[PDB]
Order: structure tokens, then C-alpha cells, then sequence
């Protein structure tokens, strides 16, 4: 019992970090087989930033401009190229710490486990989503560049996300592994509209059945709804609508606690409509909506 | 800019967890130099958890009935004794992965982050405070017994908590690694009252001092308090005392934001006298009291 915002254990990428130094920037990159990927901003000065030509900077680079550090041992980079956002820099030794790994692109409302990095060496681990407007709400700062997001299942690495910039509103902005970015980003500085974010209703609805599962019941009531009806709410409440595949996703766990997805619907339309009362949620006092369904079985039922 | 509830870096816990079998009970252990840690119900059977001698069923087990085993390598057991409640399997390699540790015995109010394993394997990862009431609000399911909690500085993991048991409330206890209980519980399956929580004070003025740091200011007002009023507060609403010394462990926070501790204390006051209102602090919308004064400072400093 109990219910955490867990992240992954983050053994198996903090083992891929290293310290990318291009010039008087210093960010973090991400070292698997014989290639290290890093945000190709840092071949940026400062002053590059308002409107860099990244071609035109990148061509006044070599191999040798590029150190990279993996604690305290250096790195021979023998290659270099620009793929959308990131850098690749190709290095003279395969990093001995390759997990088995893949570069996905994650889907807005998933789930994922960031390990924050400074300086190519690890801080700190937190689970977080992407939200439906492909902004992370994140905690990174100055030198964060280059920290990654992932999944793990079993002994395979799902990278997801590797960290670009933060919007002037103090939100997060980042890319696939293959450089491109979430949302409409752009890495420059300038005025970036992220657009309308909404909460992620599947997942509001796993944690309710999470809750459930670890005793907090309070909410449960005695009313049904349909996919209409709860759209109508959801919409007034900036909610994302809730699709037949949203409802077939919360299978696993209407039938392990055997409520109804309407039913719990219902208790969402009721929260949303009368709030909190002062109560709480698995110790919460809003309806959270970081915990996929997926992250819910998994979770409640041990997975490692 | 972001604040979130982050864990540190579990990978030197990770290389650390084993899986230790005794008869027909699993659980984890952690490998530390040539000794595994982990609790002694490993012995019982669920019928012997009622009230377990524990002295007399561990006279009946051999070193060859403790099965350990490091992912897919076994270790061989050539000792064994019982310090306190935990069990320490003294084994013929000294694990290679063993990081620099201390064992230390946290204070309640402390934070930590658990890494959760079921049958030695991790699974995630989590950040927690000891409650006052020296129980923690964990996310653990049966076979979790012999997760560690723990801190890390540098390249030093602090060793801080074993995990033995859920209470009937769903709340967790378990020991330091001397296998000491926090709190006045006891390794069996019987009523245990954990006694009055209260809210972390210090902890929760650290996090409204992360807010203001990050931007989230609408609490700040034109009061300010004394510690004698600001505790009348704090004993209505069940908070722990301020004292000086928190006030003095709270001083980086007031230089770095100028605002003083008892000015922010009335800031806490009106919040707890008012309520918030239906806004949010950093995404919550209750009270946080999971993150120490050092947290928020490593935090918005970035300490790897
Ligand atoms: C101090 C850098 C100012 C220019 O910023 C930038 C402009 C554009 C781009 Cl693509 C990258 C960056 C660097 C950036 O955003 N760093 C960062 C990331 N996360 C959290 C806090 C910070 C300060
Ligand atoms: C299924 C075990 C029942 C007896 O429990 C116990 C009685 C006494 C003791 Cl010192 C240990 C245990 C095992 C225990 O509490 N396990 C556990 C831990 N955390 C979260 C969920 C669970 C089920």
C-alpha cells in the first residue's frame, strides 16, 4: 500500500553521462556505444542565442573542439554531425556502461523519469510528463542542458527526452533523441507560445483507481455517466476528452477493482464540479494526472 | 526554474541489492563489502509472525539456508547473526560494486529517497521524509521488505532505513541499518500505535521559501509574526514547534530571497489560518513538509 510518484532507477543512464565542453559552454550529454548526443547549443556563445545559424557555427568546429568527459577520463572524438537539434559526436571507445536501449518518441500525456545533470554528473531523479502541449514542467537549471528522460522496461532503456531550454515562462522545452523537438520549440531565444495545455484524463482516472486500490474511497459515488456527458464537463474544466482507446486503456484496472470506467467518470465529474471539500487523494489536494495507467499497474503490482 | 520532489541517483543502491531467501520468504537484501543486510522475518513463516522468537528460529537455520543471490550470481554464506532486527549474512566476496557509505541514524523530519526492489531487483525510486511520528508514507507491496532508504553526498551514500513492515493503517516502519526500529514499533503482526503526526514546520517554510525562489509569490503579505505567536498557530494546526535552530537552519533561504524567516512564518500563518483558496504553491495545492531547508538549497543550486 501507498502510492509515490516513482521514478525509474536511474543506474543505467547515469552510467551513459558525460560532460560535453564546446569553447566557454559546458552541458551534459548522453554517451551509448562509441556516440555522445548533446543539444547542439553548446557550440553557442551567449550572445549566439538570440538567433544562432547553427550550420554556420557548427562549421567552425572540429573533432577537437568538442571535449567530452566521462567522470575523469576524456574521450577521443573522432566525428561530428548536427541531426535537427542534437550534436552526435562520434568517440574512439564504445562506453562499457551501454544498457540495452532504444530512442522513442513519447506521446503527449505519458509518463517519464528525468535524471538531472550538472557538469555530466547525476543530481537527482523525478518522474514527470509530457504534457498534452509538449512542455515538461521540470526542475532544472542553468548547466541542466542535455539531462535525459526515459522508460525502463526490464533491462532495455526507453530514451525519450533529453533536455534544450526553458521557455521565459519556466516551463521546460526539449527533443527526441533524434533531435527534434516536442511541440512547436525552437532552440532560440525568443518569445515561444506553448499553447493550451489541458489535464490528461485517462490518467487523472488511473490515479483515482489507484487511490481506491490504497483505501482513499471518499469520492466513489452513487452516479453513472456516459463518454458524452463527461466530455461536456470536461470540456468546461479544460480536460482532454476521453476516448473509447482511453476507456479500453483503464481496463486492467476497472476490472481489478471492478469499477465501472463510467462510474469512475462520475466521480471525476463530481470532483471536478464540487472540488476537494478540503479532502484529500492519496495525499494530495488536487486531481493529479501524472500516473498513466500503464504506471498505475505497474506500480500497484511491483514490476522491476 | 521548476521544483519538483526529487530523488537522488539510486545506481550506487542499485549494485548494492540482492535477493536473500530463507525456507520459503523472500525479500531484499543489500550487499555492502562482504556482508548482506536485511530483515530478520527473512526466518518466519507467516504463521510465526504473530509473536516470533526470533532468537529461537534463527537457531535453526544454518548459513547454507540463507540463499543470496546478486542478479544471476549466488553468494556463499559463511556466517551469520542478528543485530537488533536485522539479519547480517557475512559472504566470501566483498561485493565489487560496493560505493563509499556510512550507515547513519536520521532524525525524524529528515528526508531520503527509497529505492524499492522486490526479489533484489529495483523498481523505482522515491523521495520521503521520516514523519515526526517516526513512520514513513512509502509506496511498498509484500516482498519490498529490505528496500533501503538513504542520502548521498558526493560520493558517499548515507544508509538511513531498511524496510520491514506496513502497519494495519497502511503507513510503513522499518529500522537504521543496526536494525533499530524508529519509533517504538516491533517486528510482528500485531496493533501497533504509530501516535500523533504532526507537520514538519521547518520543511514546510523551506518549500514556501523554494516558491518565492521560483516565482510562485501570491502568499507573500505585509505581516510579519514572533516565534511565541506564530507556534499558538502552529498548535492548532497540529505543525511541530518553530525553534531557533530552525529558524538558523532556514538562514541561507532568508539571505538568498531577503525575506526574514519570521516574516515568512507569517506568510505560513495566514495560509493556515485561510486556507489557499483554491490556488496552487508549486503545484500543490495543500501544504508541503517533504523537503528540508538542505533539499531546496541543493536543489536551486544544483549539487551533483
Ligand atoms: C543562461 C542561458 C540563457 C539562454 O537560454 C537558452 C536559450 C535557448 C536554448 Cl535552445 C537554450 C538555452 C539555455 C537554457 O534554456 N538553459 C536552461 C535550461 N533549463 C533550465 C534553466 C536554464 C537556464
Ligand atoms: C504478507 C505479510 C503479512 C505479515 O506482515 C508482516 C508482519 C510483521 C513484519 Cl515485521 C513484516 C511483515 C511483512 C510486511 O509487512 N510486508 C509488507 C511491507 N510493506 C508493504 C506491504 C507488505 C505486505
Amino acid at each position: 500500500s501507498g502510492f509515490r510518484k516513482m521514478a525509474f532507477p536511474s543506474g543505467k543512464v547515469e552510467g551513459c553521462m558525460v560532460q560535453v565542453t564546446c569553447g566557454t559552454t559546458t552541458l551534459n550529454g548522453l554517451w551509448l556505444d562509441d556516440v555522445v548526443y548533446c543539444p547542439r547549443h553548446v557550440i553557442c556563445t551567449s550572445e549566439d542565442m538570440l538567433n544562432p545559424n547553427y550550420e554556420d557555427l557548427l562549421i567552425r568546429k572540429s573533432n577537437h573542439n568538442f571535449l567530452v568527459q566521462a567522470g575523469n577520463v576524456q574521450l577521443r572524438v573522432i566525428g561530428h554531425s548536427m541531426q535537427n537539434c542534437v550534436l552526435k559526436l562520434k568517440v574512439d571507445t564504445a562506453n562499457p556502461k551501454t544498457p540495452k536501449y532504444k530512442f522513442v518518441r513519447i506521446q503527449p500525456g505519458q509518463t517519464f523519469s528525468v535524471l538531472a545533470c550538472y557538469n555530466g554528473s547525476p543530481s537527482g531523479v523525478y518522474q514527470c510528463a509530457m504534457r498534452p502541449n509538449f512542455t515538461i514542467k521540470g526542475s532544472f537549471l542553468n548547466g541542466s542542458c542535455g539531462s535525459v528522460g526515459f522508460n525502463i522496461d526490464y533491462d532495455c532503456v526507453s530514451f525519450c527526452y533529453m533536455h534544450h531550454m526553458e521557455l521565459p515562462t519556466g516551463v521546460h522545452a526539449g527533443t527526441d533523441l533524434e533531435g527534434n523537438f516536442y511541440g512547436p520549440f525552437v532552440d532560440r531565444q525568443t518569445a515561444q507560445a506553448a499553447g493550451t495545455d489541458t489535464t490528461i484524463t485517462v490518467n487523472v482516472l488511473a490515479w483515482l483507481y489507484a487511490a481506491v486500490i490504497n483505501g482513499d474511497r471518499w469520492f466513489l459515488n452513487r452516479f453513472t455517466t456516459t463518454l458524452n456527458d463527461f466530455n461536456l464537463v470536461a470540456m468546461k474544466y479544460n480536460y482532454e476528452p476521453l476516448t473509447q482507446d482511453h476507456v479500453d486503456i483503464l481496463g486492467p484496472l476497472s476490472a481489478q477493482t471492478g469499477i465501472a470506467v463510467l462510474d469512475m467518470c462520475a466521480s471525476l465529474k463530481e470532483l471536478l464540479q464540487n472540488g476537494m471539500n478540503g479532502r484529500t487523494i492519496l495525499g494530495s489536494a488536487l486531481l493529479e494526472d501524472e500516473f498513466t495507467p500503464f504506471d498505475v499497474v505497474r506500480q500497484c503490482s511491483g514490476v522491476t
